[PDB]
């Protein structure tokens, strides 16, 4: 008989998923990694030649982390010393080797703990972050220019981003834009003086006798949020003597009149900057596009040339407002707007303007925007037959919009039908990605005939290895709840046998835009639950789920806690009345936004549950940051929405957990859904005299992502399930 | 069939002890609360009067936590508004109302938020300490005189004590003494400026949206401890000097060469004070006798009276150095000391001479001296049987040693083995105080004559409700290792048969002067295990306990978790040998030292226990305070006992616990034993790869005492135990 897939081979990672990382260098060429050895490869030929050696820095006295090469090919940044932060940020020391002189460049080098650095697009500038000032590079081996001075550690950040503009804003540490040639740089600065600090306790090895308080600068929802300024400075005209000047492009008045934030910057020419501001109550936002004047050396953005862009039914966005995509001349921009009928397409502006002219339409949505050209526009849309949970490439041609080809839909459609896309410089060729519902497949592509030119991994090895494993399969599917159509997605036991009643474990996310019923093959705890343990391990896309249109969406506008965890009740109560289901064995668990919701359900006193299982839960919308929970929320204030606030609550709940087992999991050192979360939790357990299970992980954050309480949380969860279920 | 003692009848209190608290007022009268009216009791005839009406106080607008009468009967202390602080410390609000007048003082208030407050031992002067300095007000209604002007919040605290000397040196938060008539109060000042904090998160209620950070000068072993000095100030020249002067007494020579503490404080005459001090390597401990000079008003400490009192086995005193009893003339003193052959016993001094004589002596120990007359010392010893769990009554005539009278012993040998007593003020009456083994009793004395007078209570109504309930038994016996006698206690299920095999629980304290083996009757948890769930409740005390000896209490000098660890082992393997032990169902379980002695245990890999429980554990020595640790470990350097302070921790054996079911709770306020400690463990065990069950308490100190966490953490723990045992 042959092997079931196990916790170990989840946990060891037995079975491994083949990549194809690569890293465009123009037009024709890309970087790959092969053998701990850089390949350049030619697209059209799929020739290769060594760029890198491996051996090159075998006496380097240092591990190296990464490596950047220059757009120009001739220098390369060698990252080391690396200490994560938060999610996207981190310190690093850095060394350039001159790759033509082949040699390491030892004068006027970047500092150790250096906080963010990037090359110019073009060529080899170098602009870098260190003590929360920003510094310029001309020349790899000559001084640096400081460009700010203003710098303070927790207070003000030049060109990186503060704890809530980092993990819900920009969705990185960055806060530097060089313009297409390098000519300027662009910036943000941050101000966090009256922000509060979240503090917690840090115990760190045996051996710090004292443990140490760590203090960040967070905002939670209703509290003094960070503000911000935005610069350009010229790079060409830096001196010596003299410190550089940067120029201030300020926020128009319509944000200007109360609380705000920068929420995107994109170049449209050497010459020409757009920003997007949104209001702190974030159905509102404005694009200013900005030029560069040569007599004044200022940066004008004229009225006439402001995008508003708002919201009736919820927040601009998915998460926030989308990127535009400007034409070669930059007099013209592509970008993804909600509709009339509230689903997200692509929209033509011109940038001087107010009315735009929707490309596509449809009961579908436009995922991205990927590449254009003068004849076409690349996007990724869920339209094929339907299904929101798959993705596909399609271009459509800018003189005819009639003309939509899909580029990616028939190319294997039994084992792809989620794809991703990576285009050369000018859009001469494509990488596709498929990653499902089969094994992940990688090709190249060109695009003046769409010609598949090669497969550049396939997963053959790991489709061997696991053709003598016994592994599960998953359903996608939907229901129908008041008229409208809701996927699921069932990881189904191997051998599946709709005969037999099997216990179910419902794994929830149902934030919004959230989506858990999808085409993608995954390697997860639901597949060891479901090949070895026979669990079936349902998802649900209710009310509030993304990539369905506004209608869905924005249905839990201002009422978190309601109508999503409502749907996740009413799902189960579906499931269970299904002749496959064992009604007296359903569980349910999420992390994050699905361990509120876990908790929720948990205290609905719905009894359709048995147990159940929360991972750094919100317990309380007061508790989160501003930027995502005000989004939803508004602000917890008499005349706005602190009614709602104080009822979706877990606390509220805690009598109804009465009749259910729960585990109730956080990490001490989580800097995001704060310890106190589940702290809150907890007690309000223990006031109503409720027994339940707990578990600390001591410094571990939000990820619980060490090797060690990696392997012991789910060793824990799969303890916790099996005596649920009564499984040996 | 009769019903057991059950989980909820503990958690609930349904069967009540009831006590008799009074207060001695003169040496024939005292206070008794009877029906929330504090009643007036004639100790000779028994006859009483309502001292004060419950209705007198029902306008007063708040609830009033407790009262305390001026020592002249003219005044009544009103304390409300009290907030706990640690173990004996706390701050409220006070009111005084005059008792001839029939009216509440409503000028020159004692502040609020007042720290400590005391009337002077003769008339009616209060010495109170606000915002950390001290007042003095001669009269109720008139202002008060300020003391100090150097009190800070953490950092200068006058008349108070800090963290560390609350807990482990004087057991109390007060830091003030009056002489004997009231003319002088005398008090210690502690500088904790160099001690490091402990800081750690409170959650608060959940309307409290950052949690807030507590930090608690508290000095961990081998850190900067507290500096302190010694002053006394003449009260009675307050009225007539602008700033009256507070005379230092500076310690002597032998204590300044290094870091000290001031251990004892007791008058001795109306112009003649005693002073212990103790060096930081508690071995060496010196008794200052200081003279009030009415020509320099000074205060003068005579070489010729000092006394030393040192240890070459171990430290000095059980816990500290003992408290001297002065004869009426002040020129001699009675004070308990160990004698040549390690027996705590009592010696009289003359305080002019070095040699002291012993007069009492035996292989038993006194336990404290009780009353002190012109011709009899009062004191209680464990002598009675050679049982060193038992406790009695003993009168010694001064003028000749050969005359001891058993006061208790024979008044009710078979339900009264362990005895506490309150005498009068002038040692006149006395009250005794039996707490096992059968139910307490409280009865009243003539001390002219040594007769019963009357018995106060008796616990009749609680005997006629337990004659319902299938009650467990208490067996106290003892065991033989290496020619030495170790005491034992089981609490025995009802019905016990000695040919069925039981499972066993092992409840462990095994600190240094511990003892578990007594004959107080308790009803608690282990009356449940017993009465309901059929479970043997041990507990043993090994090497390192106390009340037998030296021999016995300092085999565990510089060497804590190794003897104590062993001998815990040792008597689970001695109570299996005896038949009635079910070897495969062995736990064991302990809160702070016993928390730290069951996880030394568990990780031993001995494989006599099956499973155990940790509450609020010690888990490194370097973590746990400077004046308990250091006081059995020495200092954690090189030179000293470093080597030993880390090769005792819970965190090396973590891969022993792979062989055992453990379960680890901690309150996250804890400011005693840090919640770092068991955050230390579990780390140590995820490292490793080991499961266990965990439980932390939001917002529970030490005591995990709050009505609702209590019932929780019982509950969680039956639960457990049962699980582990097989229990339905
Ligand atoms: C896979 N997954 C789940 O299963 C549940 N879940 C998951 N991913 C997620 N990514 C996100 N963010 C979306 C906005 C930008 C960035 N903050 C990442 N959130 C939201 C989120 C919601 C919350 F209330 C508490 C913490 C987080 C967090 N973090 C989730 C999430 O809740
Ligand atoms: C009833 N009981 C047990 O069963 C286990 N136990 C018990 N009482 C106790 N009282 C004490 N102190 C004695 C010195 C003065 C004051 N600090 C109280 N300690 C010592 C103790 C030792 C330790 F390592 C961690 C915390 C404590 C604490 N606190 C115990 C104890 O350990
Ligand atoms: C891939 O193959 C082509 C040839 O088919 C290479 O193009 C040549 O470039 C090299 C040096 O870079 C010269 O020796 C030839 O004269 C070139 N021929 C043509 C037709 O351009 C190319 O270098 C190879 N690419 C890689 C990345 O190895
Ligand atoms: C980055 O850190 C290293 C180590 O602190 C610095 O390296 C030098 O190397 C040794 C120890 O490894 C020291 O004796 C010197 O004081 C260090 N300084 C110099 C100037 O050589 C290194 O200088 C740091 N790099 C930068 C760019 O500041
Ligand atoms: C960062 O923002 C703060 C305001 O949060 C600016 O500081 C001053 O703020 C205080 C209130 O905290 C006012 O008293 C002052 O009028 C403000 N300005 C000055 C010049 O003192 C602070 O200046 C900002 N820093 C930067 C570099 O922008
Ligand atoms: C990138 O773009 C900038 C801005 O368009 C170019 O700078 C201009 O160049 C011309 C010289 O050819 C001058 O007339 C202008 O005064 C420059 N403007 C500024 C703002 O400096 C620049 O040449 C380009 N750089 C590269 C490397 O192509
Ligand atoms: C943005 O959202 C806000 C909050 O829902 C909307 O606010 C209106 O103004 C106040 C809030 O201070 C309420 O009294 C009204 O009920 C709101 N109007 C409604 C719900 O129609 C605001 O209208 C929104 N902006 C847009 C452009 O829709
Ligand atoms: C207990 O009883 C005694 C004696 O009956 C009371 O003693 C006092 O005796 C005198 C006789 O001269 C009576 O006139 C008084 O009633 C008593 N004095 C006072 C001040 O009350 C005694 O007081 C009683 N004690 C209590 C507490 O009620
Ligand atoms: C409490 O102790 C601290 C030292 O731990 C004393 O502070 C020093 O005071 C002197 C003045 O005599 C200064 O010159 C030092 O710089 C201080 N040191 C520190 C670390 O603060 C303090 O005076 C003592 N306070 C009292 C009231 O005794
Ligand atoms: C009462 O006397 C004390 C002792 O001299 C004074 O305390 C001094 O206060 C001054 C500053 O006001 C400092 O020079 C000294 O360091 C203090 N010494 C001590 C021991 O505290 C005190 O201020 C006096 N109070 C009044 C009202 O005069
Ligand atoms: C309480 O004791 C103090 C100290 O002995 C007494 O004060 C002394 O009184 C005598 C008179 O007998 C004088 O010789 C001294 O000058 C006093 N000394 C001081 C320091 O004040 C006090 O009188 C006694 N009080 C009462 C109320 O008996
Ligand atoms: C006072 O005691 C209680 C209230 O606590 C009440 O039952 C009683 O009537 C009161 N007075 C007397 C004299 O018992
Ligand atoms: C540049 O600005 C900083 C910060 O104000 C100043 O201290 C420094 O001296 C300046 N250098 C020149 C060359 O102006
Ligand atoms: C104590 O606080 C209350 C409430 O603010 C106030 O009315 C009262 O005057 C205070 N008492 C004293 C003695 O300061
Ligand atoms: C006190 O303890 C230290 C450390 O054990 C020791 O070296 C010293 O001699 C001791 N004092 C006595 C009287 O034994
Ligand atoms: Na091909």
């Amino acid at each position: 008989t042959r092997k079931t897939y196990t916790l170990t081979d989840y946990l060891k990672n037995t079975y491994r998923l083949k990549l194809y990382s690569l890293r465009w260098i123009s037009d024709h060429e890309y970087l790959y990694k092969q053998e701990n050895n850089i390949l350049v490869f030619n697209a059209e030929y799929g020739n290769s030649s060594v760029f890198l050696e491996n051996s090159t820095f075998d006496e380097f006295g240092h591990s190296i982390n990464d490596y950047s090469i220059s757009p120009d090919g001739q220098f390369i940044l060698l990252e080391y010393n690396y200490v994560k932060q938060w999610r996207h940020s981190y310190t690093a020391s850095y060394d350039i080797y001159d790759l033509n002189k082949r040699q390491l460049i030892t004068e006027e080098r970047i500092p150790n703990n250096t906080q963010w650095v990037t090359w110019s697009p073009v060529g080899h500038k170098l602009a870098y972050v260190w003590n929360n000032d920003i510094y310029v590079k001309i020349e790899p081996n000559l001084p640096s220019y400081r460009i700010t001075w203003t710098g303070k550690e927790d207070i003000i950040y030049n060109g990186i981003t503060d704890w809530v503009y980092e993990e819900e804003v920009f969705s990185a540490y960055s806060a530097l834009w060089w313009s297409p040639n390098g000519t300027f740089l662009a910036y943000a600065q941050f101000n966090d003086t009256e922000v509060p600090l979240i503090e917690y306790s840090f115990y760190s090895d045996e051996s710090l006798q004292y443990p140490k308080t760590v203090r960040v600068p967070y905002p939670k929802a209703g509290a003094v949020n960070p503000t911000v300024k935005f610069f350009v400075v010229n790079t060409d005209s830096l001196s010596s003597v003299t410190n550089a000047t940067s120029i201030q492009i300020t926020a128009p008045a319509s944000m200007l009149i109360g609380d705000h934030y920068l929420c995107d910057v994109t170049w449209a020419t050497q010459e020409r900057i757009s920003l997007q501001w949104l209001r702190r109550i974030q159905n509102y936002s404005v694009m200013d596009i900005c030029d560069y004047d040569e007599s004044s050396g200022r940066w004008n953005c004229l009225v006439a040339r402001q995008h508003i862009e708002m919201s009736t039914t919820g927040w601009v966005g998915r998460f926030r407002p989308s990127e535009p995509h400007f034409t070669l001349d930059g007099n013209s921009f592509y970008k993804i707007i909600s509709n009339e009928e509230g689903y997200r397409h692509i929209c033509y502006f011109q940038i001087d303007k107010k009315d735009c002219t929707f490309i596509t339409k449809g009961t579908w949505e436009v995922i991205g925007i990927e590449a254009l050209t003068s004849d076409y526009l690349y996007y990724i849309s869920n339209e094929y037959k339907g299904m929101p949970g798959g993705r596909n490439l399609y271009k459509i041609q800018l003189s005819d919009y009639t003309k939509v080809t899909c580029l990616s839909c028939e190319l294997n459609p039994e084992r792809c039908q989620y794809y991703s896309v990576s285009f050369s410089k000018e859009a001469k060729y494509y990488q596709l990605r498929c990653s499902g519902p089969g094994l992940p497949l990688y090709t190249l592509h060109s695009s003046v005939n769409d010609k598949g030119l090669r497969v550049l991994e396939d997963n053959s090895a790991l489709d061997k290895m696991l053709q003598n494993v016994q592994m599960p399969s998953k359903k996608l599917d939907f229901i129908i709840l008041n008229e409208t159509k809701f996927w699921y997605q069932m990881i189904l036991p191997p051998h599946f046998d709709k005969s037999k009643k099997y216990p179910l474990l419902l794994d929830v996310y149902a934030g919004p835009c959230s989506q858990k019923a999808d085409t993608v093959f995954r390697l997860n705890w639901a597949t060891y639950l479901a090949s070895t343990e026979n669990i079936i391990v349902a998802s649900f896309d209710g009310r509030g789920s993304g990539y369905q249109g506004d209608k869905i969406m924005h249905a839990i506008n201002r009422r978190l806690g309601t109508f999503e965890v409502e749907d996740q009740i009413e799902a189960a109560r579906q499931f269970s009345k299904m002749g496959f289901v064992d009604n007296k064995r359903i569980a349910i668990w999420g992390w994050s936004y699905g361990g509120y919701v876990t908790s929720m359900v948990l205290g609905s006193g719905s009894g359709v549950f048995k147990c159940g299982i929360a991972v750094a839960p919100v317990s309380r919308w007061e508790y989160y940051d501003s930027v995502y929970t005000e989004r939803y929320m508004g602000l917890p204030t008499p005349e706005d929405n602190l009614d709602h606030y104080r009822n979706s609550t877990v606390m509220s709940r805690a009598e109804n957990f009465k009749q259910v087992e729960y585990l109730l999991i956080h990490g001490t050192a989580d800097d995001n859904v704060h310890f106190q979360q589940s702290a809150q939790i907890s007690k309000a357990l223990v006031d109503v005299g409720v027994d339940f299970q707990a578990m600390w992980y001591t410094d571990e954050d939000h990820g619980i992502a060490s090797s060690t309480a990696h392997q012991h949380i789910y060793t824990h969860m799969s303890h916790f399930i099996k005596q649920c279920f009564s499984l040996p």
